[PDB]
């Protein structure tokens, strides 16, 4: 199933390195930049949004009109909400970088959160544009075998659950 | 989908010829040194596994955190745990060979196991690795029309439920 999946604008905490997920902070005009070069280069599929402000915003931005769902979020990161990726202890550090065995106190495991996405992705009936976060481009796109890091305001397009077809950024 | 079946490291009674199912045997040695080996060469997918130590441990040393899903436990041989293969009577010998049913005594029908493997790979939202027994990568391969030829430490990469992809014997 041909699922597009986009990384929503920068926010201030991706300059300054500091974990972001369920904490709702708004794009940056940079941000909103990355989100307008978006319009006309997506196609022009349903679409589907995280409900955070960022993810909502650059979904207007890129000319979609998007239904709301929090399974789009990104994971919650609980009590490292917000904490510095520098001062993050080595474990969770390295949990983070294997993508395994990721469980912060108040927030949602790892495997918890892949259960959550791939249960959303499974749901869908037909081609769609997600706005939605990096963890979230991150597991699908490590599930398909590949690197999962992609720049604020970018897309990926997937033959889900098979492989990746093309990365989209623009400058 | 691809998915990866991981056959856990050896056993002692795997070198004894033992019919080992149920019974919770720690890895040898070696096969804690195959399971090593693996981590050079499994793809970082979504990881599982049975919840067997033998199956835990070759996980953890291959690097993977898996969620722990008892339907890929090898089958339960009931009476028939820690029995010589090679003394096996004609009777259960036999069953196993013919994959047509099986019974032990005490223990779990292949139907049973059937429902159970196959309830959870169709159950399966994503790309996995899944680290299981012997008997249960045999069902897979024998699914897909083949044989079942894998060592342990071993694993066998399938396109689910269409092929497989590729054998890794280590």
């Amino acid at each position: 199933m041909e699922l597009w999946l986009v990384r929503h604008g920068e926010t201030l905490w991706n300059r300054e390195g500091r974990l972001l997920g369920w904490t709702d902070l708004p794009l940056t005009a940079e941000g909103e930049a990355q989100a307008r070069r978006l319009k006309g280069a997506l196609p022009s599929l349903p679409a589907f949004s995280s409900d955070m402000l960022r993810a909502r915003r650059t979904a207007e931005l890129a000319g979609f009109s998007p239904r709301l769902y929090p399974e789009l979020r990104e994971i919650h990161f609980g009590a490292l909400e917000g904490a510095l990726w520098e001062t993050l202890d080595p474990r969770y550090k390295e949990a983070l970088l294997r993508f395994q065995g990721f469980h912060p106190p108040g927030g949602e495991s790892l495997s918890a959160f892949q259960e959550r996405v791939f249960r959303f992705l499974e749901g869908l009936k037909a081609p769609a544009v997600l706005f939605t976060h990096g963890g979230v481009v991150r597991a699908v796109l490590r599930a398909l075998g590949e690197d999962g890091l992609v720049p604020p305001g970018s897309a990926v397009a997937v033959d889900w659950p098979r492989r990746v077809l093309v990365r989209l950024a623009l400058d």
